[PDB]
Parts: structure tokens; sequence; C-alpha cells
């Protein structure tokens, strides 16, 4: 019943092997997508080495610059890039062809990621800085890393929008296992939580009956204990607020998916669902409110192996290996009647009707 309509729309935006990009550059090392603004390529043509910037607005016509640099991101906003190479980082202006900043640091940087318009986040062996793009300021150190992270591949860092809760992701294999560490850290508190996880994100969310934002923390893991999801409020809730009860459920694999596990999340604060996608291609959508999964299914037949949110849609953007940037978003007409008719919850048809209305 109802199977013609889903409560998402998928899309594919691009192939970037018909932009000319060779496709042993299209993976995590290379290729970087901060935003759903730009993608940015790292390729060597003979001896050169290159820089390859997509804007998502006029894709059809990349732009290469001769550039060595280990590692290239764009801002998430403007036409600014931040290139490093070895321990020398810069940041340049595009459109004015000049550069912005530059600090040399002692410590090699393995992970690094815009986290604003204006802030890029470095991560060392030993430490986390926050660093401006503006202004004459050198890098600052925001935490020391946990003894949990040691060894990780780090493979995120985000934050909530205040810039007071912070999360450092990493995996490390284990024996056959993909095994998620994160640290947690308090800006406010300066307190470091280890926590097994594989994908997180932060969201603001307005609880029924609260004048002001809760600042939720949702993270997914697949560990000994089999897929599991949380949302959690983190800091001190808004005067006047009723805290956010902290929501726990199952992250469903089916049987022939034994070694899939979470890789990417986005949050849609527009429709309050959570997108978790999987090493294997599958992406799932959780109510924010109360973790309820509202549905799931493989939409890649290769892995995604970076996301960002897809701003336009409220949706969540990613590149998979071979090449097709792909995006899933909430269909708006569709959503509420596949909760109806197929879930069958009405408590969140509802609940979603409540907000449209405003
Ligand atoms: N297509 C494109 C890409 C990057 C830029 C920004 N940009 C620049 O605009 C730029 C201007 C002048 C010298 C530059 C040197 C270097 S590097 O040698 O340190 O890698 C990098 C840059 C640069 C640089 O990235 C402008 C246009």
């Amino acid at each position: 019943f109802m199977a013609q309509i889903l409560p998402i729309r998928f899309q594919e935006h691009l192939q970037l092997q018909n932009l000319g990009i060779n496709p042993a550059n299209i993976g995590f090392s290379t290729l970087t997508m901060e935003s759903d603004k730009f993608i940015c390529i790292r390729e060597k043509v003979g001896e050169q080495a290159q820089v390859v910037i997509i804007d998502m607005n006029d894709p059809s016509n990349p732009i290469r610059r001769p550039i060595s640099a280990d590692s290239a991101i764009m801002n998430p906003a403007s036409k600014v890039i931040a290139l490093k190479a070895g321990k020398t980082l810069q940041i340049f202006n595009i459109e004015m062809k000049s550069k912005m900043k530059a600090h040399t640091m002692t410590d090699d940087v393995t992970f690094w990621k815009w986290i604003s318009l204006n802030t890029v986040a470095l991560v060392t062996d030993n430490a986390v800085y926050h660093w401006s793009m503006e202004g004459e300021s050198q890098p600052v150190k925001m935490f020391d890393r946990h003894s949990s992270l040691a060894g990780c591949q780090i493979i995120n860092y985000r934050t909530d929008a205040k810039q007071k809760w912070l999360l450092l992701t990493g995996i490390s294999a284990q024996q056959n296992r993909v095994v998620g560490a994160m640290q947690l850290y308090s800006v406010d508190r300066k307190v470091s939580q280890p926590i097994e996880g594989h994908a997180a994100s932060f969201a603001q969310f307005k609880m029924e009956g609260n004048a002001e934002e809760s600042t939720l923390f949702c993270f997914a893991v697949r560990g000994q204990a089999g897929g599991k999801l949380h949302i959690i409020e983190v800091g001190t809730p808004p005067t006047g607020n009723q805290p956010f009860p902290k929501k726990a459920v199952d992250v469903f694999f089916p049987p022939e998916a034994q070694n899939d596990f979470p890789v990417a999340m986005q949050i849609s604060e527009k429709h309050d669902v959570v997108f978790l996608i999987t090493k294997y291609g599958y992406i799932h959508l959780y109510d924010l409110e109360t973790g309820t999964c509202i549905y799931m299914n493989r939409i890649s037949g290769e892995t995604i192996f970076v996301t960002a949110p897809h701003e336009a849609t409220a949706g969540i953007i990613g590149v998979n290996r071979k090449g097709q940037v792909l995006s899933v978003c909430v269909e708006e007409e569709n959503i509420i009647p596949y909760i109806t008719n197929v879930l069958q919850n009405p408590d969140l048809a509802l609940r979603m009707a409540v907000r449209n209305n405003l």
C-alpha cells in the first residue's frame, strides 16, 4: 500500500568522472566537500600537483590551478580556500587572488575542517585548535586529545552552533572490526567525555512547552551490542525550559550487512529529521524528537565517503567512490501521507503537521 510515494526525494546532481576527474582521486584523502557549494579535488597530472574546484552552481566549468598542498579545503560559504603543505597552513582569497593568512604549526595537522563561515578546526596528534580566517590571530588550542583516540584515523570534527560543545571522531581497526571513538568536549566546563560512536551531529530543537531551543547531540554506533542511536541534550538548558528527555533507539542492519556500520550524519532542523548514512550506502531517516525510524533504503552502490548539509532542501548531499554526487531530502508533500499510511504513526504525523503550520 502506497508504494508509489516515498518520504524522501533522491537526486543525482553530478557525475565527477564526466568532468574529467580521475577515479583514483575520488576518495577521502583527495576530495573534500566542506559544504554543498564546492567540491575540491587534488590531482597530479604528469608531475604537476593541481587543485580542481567545482562550483556546484556552475559545475560544467571546473577550474584547475597548480598548487602544491597535501590538503585543500574550500570555505563553506565564500570563495576562500585553505591549503596545507606539511606544517605550513595558508588561507587564500580566490576572487582577489591574494593570501589572507598563514601559520606554521610545530606539530603536524592530521585532519582539518571548516566549522563555520570563518573558522577552521585543526587536529594534531595531541590537540584540537580553532583558527579564524580573519585578522591576525594564530590558531587557538581548544582542548587536548583524549587517550581513547590514540592511533585512530580521524574522520570528523564538528561543533554545536554556539561552539561550546566540540566533537572529535576517529575510527580504528581492532582485529576485523571498525571501532568508533569520539571525544565530546565542553568549552565551559573544560571536561572531555569519551564515547563509542561512529557518526554524529548537533542540532537546535524547540520542544513543545519551551520558549527557548534545546541544543541536541545525536550519535550513532554499531558496537558489540548492535546498532544504536542516541539523542541527548547537552549543556545547561535555557532558564525556563524543561530538559529534553534522552532518546535511545536501535539502528537496523539486515542480515546480509553484518559488516555495515554508520559513517555520516546530517540533521534537518526544518523537518526535525536525522539522516544517517552507512558504509554500504544505506540511508536512514529518524525523527529528531523521538528517534522513531521513518525510512531506510540503500541509495548508493558505492561507499559515500563525504557529506554536507544540502541547504536549499534541508537535506544531506554526498559523494560516492565512483563520483556520483547525490542528495536526499524530505519530500514535503509525501512524508505525512507516508507516515500515516505506511508507518501508521499518527502521533508523528500530527507533530510534523503542527510544526509545519508553525
Ligand atoms: N582556481 C583558483 C584556486 C585557488 C586560488 C587561490 N590562490 C591564490 O589566489 C594565490 C595567489 C597567489 C599565490 C598563491 C600561491 C598558492 S601556493 O603556492 O601556496 O599553493 C596558492 C594560491 C595562490 C591560491 O590558492 C585562486 C584560484
